[PDB]
């Protein structure tokens, strides 16, 4: 693919379709830096990266406290429909503190795509982000280079130094697509429908992120739409080349637990690398809290009963709060003692 794609300042607060062209705002910004860079890009030499050692910050108590994120960590999120992904994802932008928010929203309907422009439009980091998007009607063609724009545009601020944090939603509609490009040159289905170059080329994709030792990095998100068991090879893929996964659990979204991050069902692959000894202390003390209080679910022994509304209400987090490490561990360590 020879194509290139707007990069630079000059988009923060635009909405992208996947022609390149701005189809609205949700904010407008002083500088008007525009440059073109290829939407195909390798990733990072190994030697070029590194080491994830610093976290990311959400502003989320039950990622910070139990799955923290590395800066240039790549994470998925895993959910099937209406526990919440899509407030998820809003509350990773608005509580944390990148300097530079990307969104790539790919084959989502013109309403999903409008919940999120909406949220921005109202949102601190307005003057921070950039959308892209490639509505339900966008061809497959369409629906990948959306992906490749927006994380050509998050590499482009990665390289003058930034922090910044690139979310994908959802890798499962660009693999569709990339499926029906595949087809169309004639390949063939290798078990699922996919034929095999489609998860072939998910590294190349999902190893652009991370941190460089030049400075600046992409924190990434991607999410994963789950089937109700019904029929996924794409999920086991997308596991074994992140380094975490966060598990939405329908089970805790219907019971109100927002945001219904099931930590048992997750973990953050780089969790020991970014925190401190207390820290992972504090948080094993905790997670063997939480153990305990599903060894009553199957239905002294009091004592952690009544820590249960203490903990349910470290857990639940209404989306328009964020909390700092030190708010989050305050209260990690009130339960715990
Ligand atoms: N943290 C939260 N605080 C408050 N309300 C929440 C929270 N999380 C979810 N909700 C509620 O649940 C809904 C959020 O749905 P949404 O975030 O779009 O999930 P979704 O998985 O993206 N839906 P879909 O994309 O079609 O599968 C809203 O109608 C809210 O009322
Ligand atoms: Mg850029
Ligand atoms: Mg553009
Ligand atoms: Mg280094
Ligand atoms: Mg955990
Ligand atoms: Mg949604
Ligand atoms: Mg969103
Ligand atoms: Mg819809
Ligand atoms: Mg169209
Ligand atoms: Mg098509
Ligand atoms: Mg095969
Ligand atoms: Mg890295
Ligand atoms: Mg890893
Ligand atoms: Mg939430
Ligand atoms: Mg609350
Ligand atoms: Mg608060
Ligand atoms: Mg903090």
């Amino acid at each position: 693919s020879h194509m290139h794609t707007q990069v630079g300042r000059g988009l923060l607060g635009a909405v992208v379709n996947p022609l390149g062209e701005v189809t609205d705002k949700f904010a407008v910004t002083d500088n008007s830096e525009i440059l073109y860079r290829p939407v195909d890009n390798a990733p990072p030499l190994y030697s070029e990266r590194a080491a994830i050692e610093k976290p990311f910050l959400t502003g989320i108590k039950v990622i910070d406290s139990l799955l923290t994120c590395g800066e240039g960590q790549r994470m998925g999120i895993f959910a099937s429909a209406g526990c919440g992904k899509t407030f998820l994802m809003n509350m990773l932008i608005e509580h944390s503190g990148a300097d530079i928010y990307v969104i790539g929203l790919i084959g989502e309907r013109g309403r999903e795509v409008t919940e999120t422009v909406d949220y921005l439009k109202n949102s601190e980091k307005k003057s921070r982000c950039v959308l892209v998007y490639a509505t339900s009607d966008y061809s497959s063609v369409d629906r990948c280079n959306a992906a490749y724009i927006a994380t050509a545009i998050a590499e482009f601020f990665r390289t003058e130094g930034h922090k910044v944090a690139l979310f994908i939603d959802s890798l499962t509609r660009y693999a569709r697509a990339l499926r029906d490009v595949a087809l169309a040159a004639g390949e063939s289905p290798a078990r699922r429908g996919y034929p095999v170059s489609v998860f072939d080329s998910l590294p190349r994709l999902l190893e652009r992120p991370g941190k460089l030792k030049a400075g600046g990095s992409i924190t990434a998100f991607y999410t994963v739409l789950l089937e109700d068991d019904d029929f996924d090879p794409l999920a086991e893929e997308v596991r074994s080349i992140l380094d975490g996964h966060i598990y939405l659990s329908r089970n805790l979204a219907q019971k109100g637990q927002f945001p219904a991050i099931d930590s048992l069902k997750s973990i953050s692959r780089v969790f020991t690398q970014v925190v401190d000894e207390k820290h992972r202390i504090m948080a094993a003390a905790f997670r063997e809290l939480l153990s305990e209080i599903e060894e009553l679910r199957t239905i002294s022994q009091d004592k952690i009963y009544n820590k249960i509304s203490v903990v349910e209400s470290f857990l639940k987090q209404d989306y328009r709060l964020g909390f700092t490490y030190e708010q989050t561990m305050e209260l990690i360590g009130e339960t715990i003692r």
